[PDB]
């Protein structure tokens, strides 16, 4: 009754049952359109065990999605190069964004959710004040009224796509409080299930964590809805290799100080506790 | 293995399992967040037959969005009155709109499919060129690159939504394509079990029916994810009534000429064939 065994049967049926689909890289996939997962928050932390999942960049990515940062180069000094190739002088020229500077992501999540409705420039401009907050917003309605059926964060943004170096392939979350119970859905519209969707079951568990605390409530469950559900052509035979494997026990997240606001958490304030993975499985990034 | 067995299921499970949950409207809930259901829309139209859905509303409030309309008076006049509570006089009021005319719902689903990032003034305001069309854009991409994975449309407008009589329950709907068919999936932030969701459904379904008919491909999938899924107190012994019966086989939609643009579909251009539902079952909406 492992959580994991989610994951392991989505990649399982897939493998099976997933349709062949062309795609924007050239790469080829399987495909399924439309899965949902459940993953308990509750005493437990869903980083995957069955590969080493890159939790120093999970971390990292998320407090700088919090600082509303759209620049890849902010993250890659902290030794978390994710985002670098969307950023590369030669991606974006391949857009038509020549005049941005390289790292300039465009108006994607950390933009859209401190800023949503405002202007976008340049990375690097100054937008305090512009748009909508729509992290604090949440934050302050879960406190306030925690029956409301619209807490919601969007990083869709119809009128930023075209500005946009990779459209979110997380286009909202929703958040729910039931019985004291902190829970998040996602909405993935596109998942690259060996190398994106692990690290973003991280993420997005990780910030429910963190909303969890700041707001008094528990965890409770991250459900997991995905669009695109696919395999890359290349990834068959590592996802495989990660199929033979048994899970371990998920990990704990101790979180090691009383924070008061999103914005005060940082990288020491994390401990992931037992955590035992099966070792790293590389799995290339289609580009 | 008759498509409605999912519904009911999700029914019987929140009456079951569900959690009470207090709301907005002072009802009270049975709820569950995260659900989804597949209705195949394979040579057959998924309108519930365990009790007779309200068709005439489902097809004149779609034609309604796509002409971009947010006048609850336009649908109105057509007998179809499922948007008057939400315009009328003492709502608007309420949620302090008070210079608004009755039937002014807001920037809701035809500002934001038509629209999206306009300036919002009054439902009869010229809107021409502005914003984005998503459902054009939707209709050109399914035609030009359909393997894209980034075809949605997104009436969930955060800068937008104080404006808003009711903040879509349809936050998004995203579109996929392969072996020839087209796809549909709806994120649904707060199903009303009993009296929203079967019209939902069957609103989504035909939406896919008419981009797929403009655009050469054949039906797939209705992919329904729910966000808070509930079952009103008041709705309880309504639908225990309902599961009762059996279902009876879903009807057809045929469209009864070859329509070139969305914007040409009208009501005689569509048939429900075979739809032999139990009777109607009263259910009240909570406001
Ligand atoms: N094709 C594709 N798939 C994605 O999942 C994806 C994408 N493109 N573009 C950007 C992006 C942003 N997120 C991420 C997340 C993790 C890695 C990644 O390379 N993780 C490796 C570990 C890298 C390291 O250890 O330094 C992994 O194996 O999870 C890359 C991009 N994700
Ligand atoms: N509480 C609530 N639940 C909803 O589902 C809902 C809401 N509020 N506010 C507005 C709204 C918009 N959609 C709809 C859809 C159908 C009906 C409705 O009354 N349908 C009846 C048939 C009405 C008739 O036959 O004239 C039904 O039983 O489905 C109302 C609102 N839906
Ligand atoms: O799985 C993903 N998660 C992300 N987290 O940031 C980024 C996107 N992806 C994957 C989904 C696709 O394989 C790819 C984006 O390509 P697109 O769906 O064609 O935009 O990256
Ligand atoms: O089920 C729904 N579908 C709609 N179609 O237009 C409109 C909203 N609803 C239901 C969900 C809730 O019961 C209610 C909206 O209340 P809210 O979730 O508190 O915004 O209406």
């Amino acid at each position: 009754r492992h959580g994991e065994l989610q994951y392991l049967r989505q990649v399982e049926h897939i493998l099976r049952c997933g349709f062949k689909k062309e795609d924007r890289t050239g790469t080829g996939t399987l495909s399924v359109f439309g899965m949902q997962a459940r993953y308990s928050l509750r005493d437990e932390f869903p980083l995957l065990t069955t590969k080493r999942v890159f939790w120093k960049g999970v971390l990292e990515e998320l407090l700088w999605f919090i600082k509303g940062s759209t620049n890849a180069k902010e993250l890659s000094s902290k030794g978390v190069r994710i985002w670098d190739a969307n950023g590369s002088r030669d991606f974006l020229d391949s857009l038509g964004f020549s005049a941005r500077q390289e790292g300039d992501l465009g108006p994607v999540y950390g933009f859209q959710w401190r800023h949503f409705g405002a202007e976008y420039k340049d990375m690097d401009s100054d937008y305090s004040g512009q748009g909508v907050d729509q992290l604090q917003k949440v934050i302050d309605t879960i406190k306030t009224n925690p029956d409301d059926r619209r807490i919601i964060m969007c990083a869709w943004n119809p009128k930023d796509l075209p500005l946009m170096a990779l459209p979110p392939c997380h286009a909202l979350c929703q958040f729910y409080v039931v019985n004291g119970e902190l829970s998040c859905q996602l909405y993935q519209r596109s998942g690259d299930m060996g190398l994106g969707v692990p690290f973003n079951i991280a993420s997005y568990a990780l910030l429910t964590y963190m909303i969890a605390h700041i707001t008094g409530l528990q965890p409770g469950d991250f459900v997991h809805t995905l669009g695109d559900a696919h395999i890359y052509l290349n990834h068959i035979e590592p996802l495989k290799i990660q199929l033979q494997r048994e899970p371990r026990p998920f990990p704990k997240l101790k979180i090691l100080r009383k924070v008061e606001t999103i914005d005060d958490f940082k990288v020491e304030d994390f401990q992931i506790e037992g955590y035992n993975p099966h070792p790293t499985i590389k799995m290339e990034m289609a580009v």
